[PDB]
């Protein structure tokens, strides 16, 4: 109650506790992960002998990364909102394209997600920060003044000090994000002085999202504290925590989740060690009766590779009548697809965070959403639900299976309908429109390349009645 | 009779006894399961030697997740109600897709079922709690006042203190669920003070569904009590207990059933010890032989781990492989899904009850527009999920293919030999192609084809053929 300075010391204590715990545990875990990944010697390699370390989680990354790269970055249909059917065309799909086109091609593209994945799969925590800035260069026509933007960036979760007692984004009572915020930022804030820490003061700062009792009242909101060095802070009633804290496997009830490294490292160890010993033995046979090594010791390298596969990418090779429907059922219900489902579900919260941060106030600007025109997106509704089920282990029938099945069954059935029944008696041009439209989107081009609409229009009067009933 | 404070003491001692028994037994079992699963050294690995643990249950878990995910999380047809056929189209499938659409994509998605599986396969007890809340943002058009919701959340069965003498949900006379219910929830309830346990008071609380007599009368209904810290409680009559307490294998009569751990643990232990011993012997030979058949029985161990749960040694070990090799070689995990759905029938009844008492006036997204308030459904007291699992339960990939083939063949045969109208007609050939459209993935829109008796039907089945 009435806390204005004890909050600073309590936040310092919480920051120090997060330092100790998160730094020690997670930094040691991610350092082991990095040491295994980079393939530098483990430290047990004696001088005078080839200390060969075989990188095995690297190809694991080279395997997991492409599949996810296809699965997410394919159209702006990855995450719909699925609100009521009435207000779909004007705000569901419009806001969906708004958020996708402001994320894809307008928030750095996918490389932010790329580094996010690497953070959750190499450095054991995938988490990013969303915040706001302004735009300048007014007409001084070219009136661009006070234009606001909202954008996301990787936090380097080593600089994401937090208690482990959250296990989810909306459970951390104390979120500390570490930054530099150098002398230029100090001048912009207005602090005339500095802290212990020349424009290169390499000053360090912390942003704390935390809840306490500072007024002697009910449950206070989250508060954003720019606790830098116990100096002039930027405290503000915060509303939404802009982070995601992935774990890469939906591990048990703890904040930081085990890495892919943790489930591949052992394989790598064995692999490296054994091949070392093998050529080591080969070496001790060259220099010189030392028993020789048959080719069978190399045979279990194959089962080690199979273990590396079947851990996540259960297909040992690239991909291990009806032409193997759905691409052998999404490559045999791949574990990567399950993790992709998890990641899309986690990013649903992020899309909500951005939808909020733009529905408060972003700008009045329109969309290039297949057409010209979009009202101000500082007043859309969140709808509280973002639907992304059709991308992954769910229905998720991928393009090169759904499209081929649709084209084949649709064409054969439509020709049967035309020959036997006809066009207008059964499904007509206006619905055959949609029926071939599925092909058009699955061909990649819906609106501009394939207009096809002809619903009820100056064309439709002469493309469905005047043309047909007169002839 | 006349119990106001002795109820608190009785619930405290019940909570303490449940802590003792459940904590000890289930916690030790689930800790052994977690230590086997996570693959950390068992503790017998002496320093100076590689304490490698061959995780052999993790592949079992990663195998049983996806099959359950397809068999349960697929469409709104997982659990029908099979009521009287008169009120079939009026309420049966309407409420079926209602609870499906509120449970999937509206009740946390499927992740609650994922944690449910985990609760029953390394926490050894798959149990969750269903409860209610309210909705806000009124007119301050946009009238959102007193709107209510019903939802299910996992209870972390360590925090599901309960007598083991139940063996089923509707058998426990004392179901205690441990929560935190911190100072925020204390302020919401209205308590001015706290207990022994600064906003971070980390207070602990318990919700008890118990049967007691406090009035000196006949049989009393269940009571929900918010015994927190021997302090103010939230007592309320309770109608239906919202828990599931899975066992994952339909074990003999005990509340908490054996895990997938209890049946793959032997395989994992044998695998780990022999692989460690093989590398140890290799190292002693290197510093100063072993036959290769020790690695040969690694395959036998993998097959034993399969046969235990995933009985096919491989992923799945004329007539085009009828029913996908007789329902995936009549999988045991299919039986697990069967009893999982049987247990979730009670959960769906709980949800339907809690929404039928009062949820909201909102309309369904069940393939159409138009549905009255779902505070007046009929539960039908039976939730039919027979077309999903070890029952009839044929999978789509085989059923749709064979049925489309038979539809094509018999439709062509009837057209050629008998005709199109004297036998099964266009309006029934509608349905006959409609199951094909159903299993194609899209139900209503892309294949409407209705043509029953309508302005499109009058020119589509009446005058387009008899007058031409």
């Amino acid at each position: 109650p009435m806390d204005d300075e004890q909050v600073l010391r309590h936040l310092d204590q919480l920051v120090n506790d997060a330092l100790d715990f998160n730094s020690s545990e997670l930094s040691k875990q991610r350092s082991e992960a990095l040491k295994y990944y980079f393939g530098e010697p483990f430290g047990n390699e004696r001088p005078g002998k080839s200390g060969i370390v075989s990188r095995d989680v690297q190809e694991t990354v080279d395997w997991i990364m492409p599949s996810l790269m296809k699965v997410f970055t394919s159209g702006g249909q990855v995450v719909k909102y699925e609100p009521d059917t009435a207000e779909d065309v004007e705000q569901a799909e419009q806001e969906t394209e708004y958020v996708n086109y402001l994320f894809m091609r307008k928030n750095e593209g996918f490389k932010v997600m790329f580094d996010w994945f690497q953070d959750t799969l190499m450095m054991k925590t995938g988490v990013v920060k969303v915040y706001v800035e302004e735009v300048l260069k007014p007409t001084f026509i070219r009136k661009d003044k006070k234009k606001r933007e909202i954008k996301v960036l990787c936090v380097k979760p080593e600089n994401f000090l937090v208690d482990r007692l959250a296990t989810c984004i909306d459970d951390a009572r104390f979120l500390c994000h570490r930054e530099k915020y150098t002398v230029s930022d100090l001048r912009l804030l207005g602090v005339p002085e500095d802290v212990i820490e020349e424009a290169n003061r390499e000053v360090w700062a912390s942003e704390c999202y935390t809840l306490l009792d500072v007024d002697g009242d009910g449950i206070s909101e989250l508060r954003r504290i720019l606790y830098v060095g116990d100096y002039i802070i930027s405290n503000e009633p915060w509303d939404c925590r802009p982070f995601a804290d992935l774990n890469a496997y939906r591990i048990a009830h703890k904040f930081h989740g085990m890495s892919v490294y943790d489930k591949i490292r052992d394989i790598q160890e064995i692999r490296s060690v054994l091949m070392r010993n093998i050529m080591d033995n080969i070496y001790r046979t060259n220099q010189g009766e030392t028993p020789q090594l048959s080719g069978e010791v190399y045979g279990m390298l194959d089962r080690l590779e199979a273990d590396r596969g079947k851990r996540t990418g259960i297909t040992d090779r690239t991909r291990g009548a009806a032409m193997s429907v759905n691409q052998l059922m999404t490559a045999a219900e791949q574990q990567i697809d399950l993790i992709a489902r998890m990641f899309a579900e986690t990013g649903v919260k992020r899309l909500f965070q951005l939808l909020h941060d733009h529905a408060i106030k972003y700008q009045n600007q329109e969309e290039v959403f297949q057409l010209r025109g979009k009202w101000v997106a500082v007043n859309p509704a969140n709808w509280r639900e973002r639907s992304d089920l059709t991308v992954t282990v769910g229905i998720g029938n991928m393009n090169k299976d759904q499209q081929m099945l649709h084209l084949m069954r649709i064409w054969e059935m439509a020709q049967a309908v035309v020959g036997g029944g006809g066009l207008g008696v059964l499904v007509s041009e206006q619905n055959l429109y949609n029926i071939l439209k599925e092909v058009t989107e699955n061909a990649g081009y819906k609106d501009p390349d394939r207009f096809w609409t002809n619903p009820n229009s100056p064309e439709a009067l002469q493309a469905k009645a005047i043309r047909e009933q007169k002839e």
